[PDB]
């Protein structure tokens, strides 16, 4: 899908469940629900170079008013593990979320090397 890396959000969503859930997720109705609500905002349609740290601040802003304050570090906690992998891909070039504070708290181990 798309020319290379030229994909909107929404399709990266498709990839990311595919990818990232496919390592470590253990709580699948959390991380499926948490895709089409809230990680998928409004700026769906739109692509990955297109979402500079202003728009995650916008983003924390919203799902504060539209949800609440717990799902909105929750969501930020994902798009650290999304911006990871778009910059393998090298999509972007940075990470937007690093104008706040990510924290940690969710990583896991290796075993020799996933498989899949």
């Amino acid at each position: 899908m798309a020319e290379k890396n030229a994909y909107t959000v929404a399709q990266l969503a498709d990839e990311y469940f595919e990818r990232m859930i496919a390592g470590r997720w253990k709580h699948p109705n959390i991380v499926r629900s948490r895709i089409e609500k809230d990680i998928k905002p409004a700026i769906g349609s739109l692509k990955v170079e297109d979402v500079k740290p202003r728009h995650i601040d916008d983003v924390l802003k919203a799902v504060m008013k539209r949800g609440a304050p717990s799902i909105a570090n929750d969501t930020l906690r994902w798009l650290k593990r999304m911006f990871n992998y778009a910059i393998k891909r090298h999509i972007i070039e940075y990470n937007p979320a690093a104008a706040f504070d990510p924290g940690d708290a969710g990583g896991k181990l290796e075993h020799h090397h996933h498989h899949h």
